[PDB]
């Protein structure tokens, strides 16, 4: 059994206890997030994980399976664009929008410090990204932007603040690609996602168990939780995965 | 006699250099008559193109003298004297920040973009663009069309004061040409030379220019300000017309 967790806005108690429990029990939890690997590492979370929407697969150093190319202590997996490309196809689009097309790129940590209400230095690792861009787009301008980005090659997201474009990020793929870099073929033919956002389509639908523990509504055929949140984390842990290893 | 000469189309031509220009500033040298630019453009701007104090910057929110101006003014800046006449620069982003709240929306400016975006947003080269960043007074803001009623509304309420450059909305608070002109015209070393000033401009931003001279002349495109001169040509090539025919007769 394998969990993926893309919990941004839920893993951040009860929670932590869950989370423990997991690992105590030798059952891998692998995040996946929209944060880039900055961002995580600041978070103290150990690889696998899965960065920028499905952009790229980090793994330990010594994984293994042999996958992607060393960058600092991990293996990088790249599966979407890099950010310079990413970037010079935006230029590409606000030249066809006749308009300013501004991202995360464009401004200081201080502007997204004071724009997220992050601080400082967590703006500058929301900044530190490799594959997906944060834009700031105006209301009134999304539409015509949106059909720019699509007319350069380029693919976007909505992130529950903030549009965001990429190219070949996504969580699914991430997900399929990782288990298929899995160590241990057993352990890794069931896996679980656990997600709290509708944009985390791609992650249920590649998974063999798939919960909502968002605030939303969930998606038609993914279980959920009586609570969202931390609680629905916890009671999905406590219901539907430590049983399993009563078997 | 003063002339005050507004830069960008004025005095510059369509590369940002001299044209006929030199001819003309060269002929106002010769017959002693200073030449003071008042610009939208910053110090660092101005440096880069070798201008000497006196010069009034970003839209008349500062002026800049020569160290040994025989008048004392301002505060020491290296080899300047710098009266300050706008609100400083950190003053209205402070305030730009409160607007943004009042606006429930972001309001972006210079100040939060890298010299990259400046560059890429105005044509600029990246050294140009670090120039136009540094900026002490005036803000230039990048807003989104449909919201810019909501945030000029919301730069009034927090005591900003507004202006459009073209491209640009433009945030600051006391930054005039107009007032930059009468102040400096007060600051003159010789007040019989400062009693009858010109001034030339191109844009209907010059407005306050024109205003605070005894003679203004515009060398821009369209039509003229009511109560200013035209010169059947724009840019350098009208201010080589203007010098000739509007200054020279009454300094001969």
């Amino acid at each position: 059994m394998i969990v993926f967790t893309d919990l941004d806005g839920t893993l951040l108690g009860p929670a932590r206890e869950a989370l423990e429990r997991l690992r105590a029990l030798g059952v891998p939890v692998v995040p996946v997030t929209a944060k880039t690997r900055k961002e995580v590492e600041a978070l103290g979370l150990e690889p696998p994980f899965i960065v920028e929407n499905g952009g790229g697969l980090y793994l330990p150093r010594d994984w293994p399976v042999r996958a992607g190319r060393p960058k600092g202590g991990y293996r990088v997996v790249s599966l979407a664009w890099p950010y310079r490309k990413v970037r010079a196809r935006l230029r590409e689009a606000e030249a066809l929008a006749g308009r300013p097309i501004l991202g995360y790129g464009d401004l200081t940590a201080e502007a997204v410090a004071r724009l997220t209400g992050l601080s400082r230095e967590a703006a500058r690792r929301a900044k530190a990204r490799e594959y997906d861009e944060t834009l700031v787009l105006c209301p009134e301008e999304v539409e015509a932007v949106l059909e720019a980005l699509e007319a350069v090659g380029l693919e976007w997201t909505h992130g529950g603040r903030f549009y965001h474009a990429a190219k070949g990020a996504d969580k699914g793929r991430a997900v399929a690609r990782l288990r298929a870099l899995w160590p241990d073929p057993e352990e890794a033919r069931f896996a679980v996602g656990l997600g709290d956002s509708l944009n985390d389509l791609p992650l249920f639908r590649a998974v063999d168990l798939a919960v909502y523990v968002g605030r939303g509504d969930p998606p038609e055929g993914v279980l959920a939780t009586p609570a969202p949140g931390p609680e629905g984390f916890r009671y999905a842990v406590e219901r539907y995965l430590l049983p399993r290893l009563s078997r």
